[PDB]
RNA sequence: GUGGCAACACUAUAAAUCAAAGCAAUUGGCAGCGAUAGAGAUGCGCGGUGGAAUAUGCUGUUUAAAUCGAAUUUACGCGCAAAAUCUUACCACUUUUU
């Protein structure tokens, strides 16, 4: 839950930049009450072992697998800033933790 | 040798061997020695087994092999959370390399 909560810290750092009106001078920022930090709960499985390597079979233990998640959410209209999002995400490394990432966003039909 | 009516009552050493035979406080194992605590620990209940059949495991018998270990509790739905060939180590036959 460390490295998960970490990663979740540090995208948060990166959105609020990413979007961060750095001074005042130009002034169509998002934050629309859309945006959230939903937690989340996991996917409860336990799976049991036998403790000896014979016969035994009084021997049982049990084992378990972890998943633990939070999803980020924000949204934004020009594009040059997340491309800086997404090379962000391309060079900070993140240990053990996997990124999965949900990009709906209007694009032009012929 | 003294006493007696005696059973024997004395007095009385040794020969010969052994390397310990012993003793007191303990520290542990016993209790067929009691007081206090705890366990469906029972007598208190419910449902089983052992009766029938099937599944399933084991012995024993035979078969070419029925591969091998698990063996009273704690082995017997055990290695096997899975054998139609393969898994598979066992056998019949035909080959292979040292």
């Amino acid at each position: 839950k460390r490295y998960v909560d970490m990663a979740c810290n540090t995208l948060g750092d990166i959105i609020i930049l990413a979007f961060a009106p750095k001074s005042y001078a130009a002034l169509n920022l998002a934050f629309g009450p859309e945006r959230r930090d939903v937690r989340l709960p996991w996917r409860r499985t336990r799976i049991t072992l036998i403790r000896g390597p014979h016969i035994d079979k009084t021997g049982m233990e049990q084992f378990e697998r972890r998943e633990y998640k939070s999803v980020l959410t924000a949204a934004t209209n020009c594009p040059q800033e997340l491309a800086r999002l997404l090379e962000a995400v391309k060079l900070y490394q993140f240990t053990g933790v996997q990124i999965k990432m949900q990009l709906a966003s209007a694009q032009r039909v012929d």
